[PDB]
């Protein structure tokens, strides 16, 4: 609606980093949060706190909005967001997604994003992993689109498509890796719907999200993919099911964050490895 | 997104009231509007205008945003909002719902909210009363959640559930009272969807709200339940059907406010009594 | 939510115009954009740039937000917006729709609005034209309604209906004209859904818009009809299908603006004539 950043601010944040860093990454990864441990498997790791990076979304205690790590993961030059920004935190989307536009100026050209999510598809099960074939951008329908505002042509068009958001190549490239390391549960595949804003859904709210044809649901991610494609990045992403969204009045259970962080933690290596391998089927 | 109130402002509003008032309420009721007359049945009633209560949502002519009454209803200590704030008035939700957070600081621990609403369910009929089993929080999906912003931990969690918003006990406790005073029309039971913002729905808009599985529709309420549960309040609520939402091109009729205020007025005692009795099956 | 304009600003913009203009229009037309050429067929045309009209939505380079033309089209006094304001441009709705409230103060009393749109209905085909029977105002459900804010009673009610937005008379008045000039493709008729904000829909997003029962989809229009009826204007409008919204993973095609402007251009006279004739079945 405004967008408080000019092209310059982006550039200036880039160049700064691009000069406290030997590194020049090609892929950006975004967790998770409980893909946290990933940071380990990197090597030659250089860390930064968001709080010291020019223009980053500042949170209240920094943070709470955490760290940017640069390094090598499976002999690929990475950079990853260990902790991210959300709309429910009160951040507008050109903030949430800000990081995303710096990455591209860094010359990263693939983005992988991950996240936890509730499962809407009855078939799914806590533990599973759903690749993201497509999304419903509900905040988007109503005005909340990280693209809203005057478009800067240096980044992209006024009117990008999202029909093809989630790289095809990568997605198979990908189920390979899944059995090509032999797993009991299959890879899932489906649609992430976004809703904002922090309260968990009602039962009726679930029924509606199932009707729309959604398979999983977070409050995340959605935004920063949309603006990845606005400027080229190939995009590949996926989701940890983490709870079966309560689907009927009767059940006495209740989503909590709690169970989410746990499951996230339980799932852990799974995962860390998965991404880690996948690195290898990203081009050059 | 911000939230202009700090914890202090809430507290200060409480304590003020908590000291021009003998009273110490346990239940908060919210009308209606045309449950207005309720104020009568209270006894030992002490009134206040929003306009003199520190921090209240100020409207333009005060008001237009009206009065807070404290008293006893059926030998329960109450406090009630005679007139409320809406999003379509231009108020953000941490304003609409502000009152709600003061109540809890007052030590109220049950909230009952009522409202008029259009009927989406063909079965329903003008006059009926729909208990609220659940809700679709449509403004919510897109970012408009009274909880959005940085969470204050003194009130509640970052990530409350709403699966169980509408107290089970109370809801039966409740159909009892309905025949246990013998009424021709049955109690209805169903889902309130919220949309904002003041224009009435189109026909196509109705068809969609019916598809989502909604039974009734207002522009209200939704918010302040969500933030009631964010901090404990037991929540019980319901709705006066007030018009059958025009469901097909052809009909020459048109929702108006008008018919709504009327029906509201027609329905009157019905009602006033109902709540009045219900008081008695709230704990202590 | 605020609305930065007072009644005065509207009036002042009117009177200004109402006095660099001989003219006194009765109908307002809004394109399109690629109904641009229409301006030709007017006669006795007086032009203005938005940029010089007191209070108009200013864009960045003026503009980019273009010109207001007054004249006679088929022996009717018109005034038309050659280029309009959108929400995705970052404009709030009491800006987008501002023009609309001036028109009425000008004493215009019919409004016709046109627009391009993607087709959701499989039956439709690029080239077709869909009259607007009704709309889904999705931004609206969540708070984005040009009416939101404190209502000024001089313009309209607090709670207008939209059940009957799209004049019945006019709509047939209308299919007449269509064969009454003998066309191969039939007139289409259906519902325009609005979403905001500039990115094109995903596939999953389409499936949902089809489910809701929408036939076409733009990011436009919706707003300014709603506020037309808030103050009397008879409203009649329609849509150029312009692309078949990609309805399945597989297809390698992608909406672009591009194809849209083209089709718009291809369609051209079609059209220019159509409106041109239609003028004649507007009253006096
Ligand atoms: O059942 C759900 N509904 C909505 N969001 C989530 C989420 C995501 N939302 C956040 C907590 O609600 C958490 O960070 C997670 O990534 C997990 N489960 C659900
Ligand atoms: O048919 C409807 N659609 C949307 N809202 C309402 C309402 C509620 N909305 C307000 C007026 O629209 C009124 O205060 C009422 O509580 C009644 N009927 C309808
Ligand atoms: O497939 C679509 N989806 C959403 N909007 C449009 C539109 C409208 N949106 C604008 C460009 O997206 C264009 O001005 C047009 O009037 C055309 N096609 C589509």
């Amino acid at each position: 609606m405004e967008n408080g950043y000019t092209y310059e601010d982006y550039k200036n944040t880039a160049e700064w980093l691009l000069s406290h860093t030997k590194h020049r990454p090609q892929v950006a990864i975004i967790c998770g949060s409980g893909l946290g441990g990933l940071t380990d498997k990197l090597t030659q790791a250089q860390i930064f706190d968001y709080s010291e990076i020019p223009n980053f979304p500042r949170s209240t205690v920094p943070g709470h909005a955490g760290r940017l790590v640069f390094g090598f993961l499976n002999g690929r030059a990475c950079v990853m967001m260990q902790g991210r920004f959300h709309m429910y935190e009160g951040y507008p989307l050109w903030k949430v997604t800000f990081p995303v536009r710096v990455f591209h100026l860094l010359g990263v050209d693939t983005l992988v994003v991950t996240n936890a999510a509730g499962g809407l598809n009855p078939k799914f099960e806590v533990g599973d992993i759903m690749l993201i074939r497509d999304h419903i951008n509900l905040p988007g329908f109503s005005g909340q689109n990280p693209l809203r505002g005057p478009n800067d042509e240096r980044f992209g068009d006024r009117f990008p498509a999202m029909s093809d958001a989630y790289d095809r190549t990568m997605r198979q490239r990908a189920l390979s890796t899944w059995k090509q390391m032999g797993e009991q549960r299959e890879l899932q595949e489906g649609t992430y719907v976004m809703v904002a804003g922090p309260s968990f859904e009602t039962v009726a709210e679930c029924r509606v999200l199932q009707k729309l044809g959604a398979d999983a649901v977070g409050m995340s991610t959605v935004p920063e993919v949309i603006v990845a494609r606005h400027c080229g990045l190939r995009v590949f992403g996926f989701s940890l099911i983490t709870n079966k969204v309560i689907m009927d009045y009767e059940s006495l259970e209740k989503a909590n964050h709690e169970e989410v962080l746990a499951a996230g933690k339980q799932a852990a290596q799974k995962l860390e490895q998965f991404v880690s391998i996948l690195m290898a089927s990203i081009p050059l």
